């Protein structure tokens, strides 16, 4: 099983009938590599909370009866992969109301025609997949008309030879409906129809159109381009064929001219050539298609790049050149792409990038160069974010203010390319430097000019000898990451106190996997929440302790447990458990006799054992069964009746910003995993079956208390339903702890209409107003967590 | 210190001068993560029986003087790793007579040229290593001529651009000397010399030749393959480059035909492609090389294999295909490998193996398939030994007499695959079955026909309900291993006496971690030396005792130290100390007052150290209910 109570998997166990042992709350069920064959009615009346029900995977089903999936309303998707169904029953998929996708990969369609298909009662049917089938006719059945949510379909590996006009009637029937027609993928078609009254693709807007391998020869694939004329399609991928680019080159230099002749009239926006194995890319390829807003080239082997190659693209935006470089490069790649913005040159084998490379550009706002090249920045436009990982030594950078994001992982940098790069990016926020193997660290000429520096990781790297200078002297909110910096403790003994002096808004410093001997403590910062210290050789105490410190990781370190240092072992004990890390991962090293004991067990004695270990286990057994009772909200299971909630939160819709961020989060954070402090709502947990006013009525009985949030808006339409209820039937008295008033905002007097119950709970004056200052934020949470846990007043007098 | 008197290790202690506290008999000294810098004469006149003296590891040695290692004749190896020496003194390594290997990993050679090197007085110098250096010239100094014991050297991460003929003169001087030239590994070379009177590798037999990453482009690397022509090399690894196989494919389809052109003349015997990241394996790769006596493909990612893929290999023997499977498989992989014998398909991800897989084979004598596939034996030739572990349910086996060794660990077997597989292996000797989780145990249809059965371990498994039948009725010298078999004590009561009946030449039976209630004793075997009995719930004595029993393990068991069973507690005593196990690990369980006391301390009476703790625990359990309800 993957997850307890929810996710259960059964990967090949050879069962005959379904598994009943599973619970009814199982949301993700997986039955594959098994056999059931005959699927009779009432198959799964057990589970009713399913979503991911991957049934069909080589389950070799022979037939399918009706009422198979009747008790599966919340059924999201169903994957009938590699199945062999012969008989298809009309009312088999009945009851599936929330069915979106449906994978019918190799369902064994011996009954090719889709007319007999039964996907009419599937309105939420979005992505209906049909691959590895034997469909002969592309003729869309009238049932597609009802399919409004139908967004994508993948017709691949079927058959379909001719594509008449009459086979596209339901298409023109819908005025607004996206359609990712992924047909003609790995087929054996021959010809199609053209002309007629209206072209088969005339007055028809499609989302996506794939033609991954259509014909056998270039001569028969030209007629098809004459039928796709006058068609408004977003994308159009011509993959698995084009081995070379050019004026209009595909295979043979003679019939390759009639191809672009039909796509010239149509205004193509997106053109992709993935897995096309384009060796050479001749001069001027996309010239007829200037309306190409976005292009795509994934997994290729480009080598011929002319200065007139990308010409024609007057308005390009996106362009992913993923794995298609290597084999030298020239100067000025994109000379005709001023409006370019996003480019993805991930995973390549470029040697050395020249100076003038990213010439004639301006609107470039995102440069992703993962494992691209040796990187040489000189004429790189205003790009806010850039990714440069998996590289080597980098040369002088050249960027501007616009750069607010930048990444550098798994590299080999120096103290030059980092200084100048930061000199003009005060808008920088996130920055990463993991496993860069820093060579030399300057005194203060590397991380200069960067006030808004938020994230800054310096893990796995080396410095000039050891840390002995302050680099972060201008970084206020600098969250550093010092993981194994190979720092020699000899120079760390006289560590400059002016390093952790400027840092005032530090969230947490992580000094782990390091190699120090004396753990200095400069508690100048006051916003430090954590300090990870593990895999070290520390053994030195310090009276100076931070104020906001809470979680101090100090596990697995060379601790000397003898009579020499008794002041250090004394500090860690005085710091209570509230200020310490897992005691379980702390053992003494130096001691040969005693090895594997936590510091919170060693005896502080100055330099009969069976009695010692027998008395201490008794003293342990004297307190551990005396403090768990005392130490360990109001238990719902001990309540007289059966209440489901602790407090019903009554509020307004305009004041959701507070009830959703502060109130709920501060009352749910405690005993969250224990699910003890539950809150009743009116929109999160309701009954459609029920009435508005009464929805609150039931919430009163179920909840232990009622904590409303009176406001200048809560009176406008939140009290209009409450006051009316108090008139007829009474429930909440005056001086009872059952009701708790909370004033989030001062409410005037003119707002109060003729309601007599609103001014009744204000007369008693027992509300909990929201403090204005931030220092008072806590005294409110105290009482807000008290009055509710308070025992309700009894009925007797 | 690792071992008393001999092995002492000082891992990061920060000490200027060497540790004088060590003894003279210290054979293994480890001084790393420290600092000494100036190494003056008479460094270690204390220790004189050293062998493993790893000195240099980031010890940042600035300079080195003479007479440093004078008092270290028995000094075997020295590893100066990650060091930074500037000045090299000629007579620095004097006195080393038994110095074999020498690791100079990143010694910081600011004085690149090796002419200034001083390794003449080192005759025992076998494996001289020089990695991560800055050597520019491959020119071998005349000093190599004296190095007769010089077997291997690793020239990696240096510089070396051109490899002339004149840089390979000391080689031709020696008529008999193995040399594992591991040069050109991660360099930045460009070209070499060709033609001339004689080729640079003409009339020169080498043991090993590594070229892990040489050029930058396929074009410049083709010149190198034309200079290595006519060379008698035992091995030749082309690693970290070939991302695809084929008729002679490497990178670009045009300049990859001139590669095999030069290696065609030279008769290659060993060809390895480790860490090559070979994805696709086209048809017919090694065709020009038919003299390849042995092959090797370690750490690769082979998706699919063609039928004519392994074509060309006429006389193959060894073939370690370690971690390079997954991605479906076809029928008849090695159709052209009759003479193949040893193959290593360790660590792979194969779903199911077809019927006809090991077709056209015969001289296969050792099949190692550690964590290979679901294993489906059908057309397997005469293979004496085979290793099948880290697998799942195994189907009907098909082997012959030739199989004398077989292993099965960490699996899920039944009573079918073990029966038939044993029906034709009377020559079997060793057999392991640790953690196989046996499903159903047959009465006598599983361990049949196997007289020469020597080792037979049945640790961690299950049987039909419990042990209640004699399986080893034909196994004479069968050394069983019964560790935790989940045997229910209810059926163990009527344990068939005919189980330990046939077993006469038994060395020792291990009945540990089990869960029996009564310990029976059928002393029929007269050769049983030992009988491990621990982690059980036994409490039954028996007059029948073996004769050759010496060590009887009987610790950590549910023993009832009361007045009920007095005959059992009286037996373990008469059996003397010579026939017993560690009394220290024997404590009473059932009792609550008398707890934690060895059977050889209990008194036999009819119905004082561990007594005071039983009284102080009561007094503190009485004085507590008193002062708790009062305090807080
Ligand atoms: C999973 O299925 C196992 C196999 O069930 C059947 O076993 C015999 C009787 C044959 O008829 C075979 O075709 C069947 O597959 C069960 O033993 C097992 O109990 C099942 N798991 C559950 C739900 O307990
Ligand atoms: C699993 O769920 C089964 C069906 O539960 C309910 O049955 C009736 C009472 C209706 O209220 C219906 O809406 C529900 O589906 C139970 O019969 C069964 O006891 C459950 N399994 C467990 C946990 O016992
Ligand atoms: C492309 O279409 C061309 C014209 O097809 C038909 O030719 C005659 C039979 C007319 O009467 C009418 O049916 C059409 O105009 C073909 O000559 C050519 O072969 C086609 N290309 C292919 C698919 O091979
Ligand atoms: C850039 O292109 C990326 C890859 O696109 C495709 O992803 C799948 C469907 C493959 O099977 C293959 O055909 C392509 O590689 C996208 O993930 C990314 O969204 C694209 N950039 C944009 C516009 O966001
Ligand atoms: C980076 O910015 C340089 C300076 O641009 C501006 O100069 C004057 C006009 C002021 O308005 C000032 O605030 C600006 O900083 C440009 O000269 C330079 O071309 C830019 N770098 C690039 C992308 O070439
Ligand atoms: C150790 O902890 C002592 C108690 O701290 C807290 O005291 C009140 C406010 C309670 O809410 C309680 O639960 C807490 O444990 C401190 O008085 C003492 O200063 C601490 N030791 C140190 C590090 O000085
Ligand atoms: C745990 O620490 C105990 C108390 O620590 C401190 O002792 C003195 C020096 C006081 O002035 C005050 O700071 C604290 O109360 C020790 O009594 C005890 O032995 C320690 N436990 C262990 C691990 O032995
Ligand atoms: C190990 O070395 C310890 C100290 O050695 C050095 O002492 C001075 C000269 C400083 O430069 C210091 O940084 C060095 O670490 C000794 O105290 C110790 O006794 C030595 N270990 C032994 C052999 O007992
Ligand atoms: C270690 O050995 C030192 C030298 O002892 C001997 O000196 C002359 C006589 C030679 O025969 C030489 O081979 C011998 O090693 C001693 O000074 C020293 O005490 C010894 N260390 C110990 C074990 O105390
Ligand atoms: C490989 O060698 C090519 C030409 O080989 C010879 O070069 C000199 C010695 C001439 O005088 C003549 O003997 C030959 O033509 C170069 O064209 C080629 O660039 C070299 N490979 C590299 C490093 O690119
Ligand atoms: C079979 O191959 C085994 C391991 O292969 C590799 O050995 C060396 C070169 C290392 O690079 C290692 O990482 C590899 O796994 C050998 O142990 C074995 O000797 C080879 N078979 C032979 C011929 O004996
Ligand atoms: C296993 O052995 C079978 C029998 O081989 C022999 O048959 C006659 C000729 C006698 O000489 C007898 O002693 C031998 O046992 C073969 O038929 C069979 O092919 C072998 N199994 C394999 C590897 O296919
Ligand atoms: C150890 O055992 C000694 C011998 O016990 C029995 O002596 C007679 C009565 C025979 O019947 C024979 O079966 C046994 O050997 C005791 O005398 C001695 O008390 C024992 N030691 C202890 C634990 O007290
Ligand atoms: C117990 O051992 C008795 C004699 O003890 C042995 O005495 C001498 C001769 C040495 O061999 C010494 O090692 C022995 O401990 C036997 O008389 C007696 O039969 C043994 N008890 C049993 C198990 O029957």
């Amino acid at each position: 099983s993957c997850s307890f109570d929810g996710r259960i998997a059964f990967y090949r166990f050879c069962n005959l009938t379904q598994v009943p042992q599973v619970l009814n709350t199982t949301e993700r069920l997986l039955l594959s590599f098994n056999y059931i064959r005959t699927v009779t009615a009432s198959s799964f009346p057990f589970l009713e909370q399913l979503q991911l029900l991957e049934l069909g995977s080589q389950y070799t089903p022979l037939t399918i009866d009706k009422e198979a999936f009747r008790n599966l309303p919340n059924l999201r998707i169903l994957d009938l992969g590699s199945s062999k169904i012969y008989f298809l029953h009309p009312d088999a998929f009945q009851g599936l109301f929330h069915l979106f996708e449906l994978r019918l990969y190799f369902c064994g369609l011996s009954d090719a025609v889709l007319k007999d298909g039964y996907f009419r009662n599937l309105k939420a049917l979005t992505r209906l997949d049909l691959s590895k089938n034997q469909i002969r006719s592309l003729y869309l059945h009238p049932s597609f008309g009802k399919l409004n949510s139908l967004k994508s379909i993948d017709f691949s590996s079927n058959q379909i030879f001719l594509v008449c006009e009459h086979e596209l009637e339901p298409l023109q029937g819908k005025t607004l409906s996206f359609f990712s027609l992924a047909a003609n993928s790995l087929y054996s078609r021959v010809s199609v129809d053209w002309g007629k009254c209206m072209n088969p693709f005339r007055n028809m807007v499609l989302e996506i159109l794939d033609v991954s391998g259509n014909g056998w020869t270039v001569d028969i694939t030209g007629n098809f381009s004459n039928a796709i004329s006058k068609s408004q399609a977003f994308s159009l991928i011509l993959a698995h064929h084009i081995m070379g680019a050019g004026f209009g080159f595909h295979n043979i230099k003679d019939p390759d001219q009639n191809t672009f002749a039909g796509l010239a009239r149509s205004s193509v926006r997106h053109l992709d050539l993935s897995h096309g194995f384009v060796f050479s890319l001749n001069s001027r390829v996309f010239e007829t298609l200037k309306d190409l807003k976005v292009l795509n080239l994934a997994y290729n082997k480009i080598n011929k790049i002319a200065d007139e190659a990308f010409y024609g693209l007057d308005n390009l935006q996106v362009l992913n050149l993923s794995y298609n470089l290597l084999g030298e490069l020239y100067s000025s790649n994109f000379y005709g792409l001023p409006k370019v913005a996003y480019i993805d040159l991930q995973k390549n084998h470029i040697a050395i990038i020249q100076d003038q490379t990213f010439k004639f550009l301006e609107k470039l706002q995102t440069l992703d160069l993962r494992d691209n090249a040796l990187t040489t920045i000189h004429f790189i436009p205003s790009i806010p974010d850039i990714f440069l990982s998996g590289n080597k030594l980098v040369t002088l950078p050249k960027i501007n203010l616009t750069a607010n994001l930048i990444h550098l992982s798994e590299n080999r940098l120096e103290n030059l390319d980092i200084l100048y790069f930061l000199l003009r990016v005060p808008h920088l926020q996130i920055l990463i430097l993991n496993q860069n193997r820093f060579s030399s660290c300057s005194g203060d000429q590397t991380p200069s000019e960067n006030p808004s520096l938020e994230q800054l990781f310096l893990g796995e790297n080396m410095l000039q000898l050891a840390w002995e200078t302050e680099l972060c002297w201008d970084v206020f909110e600098g969250l550093s990451h010092l993981q194994v910096l190979y720092l020699n403790h000899n120079y760390l003994n006289s560590l400059p106190p002016g390093v952790f002096s400027h840092l005032t808004a530090l969230r947490g410093l992580s000094l782990n996997s390091n190699r120090l001997t004396v753990l200095s403590h400069n508690d100048l910062p006051a916003n430090l929440e954590i300090l990870d210290i593990s895999r070290n050789q520390l053994l030195a105490p310090n009276p100076d302790v931070f104020v906001s410190l809470s979680v101090l990781d100090i596990t697995h370190n060379k601790f000397i447990c003898e009579c020499e240092l008794s002041t250090f072992i004394n500090w860690l004990n005085h710091t209570n458990v509230t200020i310490a890390g897992p005691p379980a991962d702390i053992y003494c090293v130096y001691p040969d006799s005693f090895s594997g004991v936590s510091l919170f067990s060693l005896s502080t004695e100055g330099c009969f054992s069976l009695f010692i270990v027998c008395t201490v286990t008794l003293t342990l057994f004297l307190m551990t069964i005396l403090t768990v009772t005392k130490f360990r909200d109001h238990p719902q299971g001990t309540e007289p009746d059966m209440y489901k909630y602790d407090a019903y939160l009554c509020f307004s819709s305009k004041d959701f910003t507070w009830v959703q961020n502060a109130l709920l989060k501060h009352l749910d954070t405690q005993y969250s995993d224990q699910n003890r402090f539950n809150l009743c709502f009116e929109e999160r947990d309701f009954v459609p079956g029920e009435n508005r006013i009464a929805n609150i009525q039931d919430a009163i009985w179920n909840s232990r208390k009622i904590v409303c949030l009176v406001s200048r808006h809560f009176l406008r339409d939140g009290w209009c339903l409450e006051a009316f209820s108090y008139a007829q039937g009474r429930c909440l008295s005056d001086l009872n702890s059952a009701l708790i008033m909370v004033v989030v905002g001062s409410l005037s007097q003119y707002q109060l209409m003729k309601h007599q119950s609103i001014r009744g709970f204000v007369q008693k004056q027992q509300y909990l107003r929201w403090p204005e200052d931030f220092q008072d934020v806590g005294w409110f949470l105290h009482k807000l967590s008290q009055q509710i846990l308070k025992k309700e007043k009894e009925k007797k007098k």
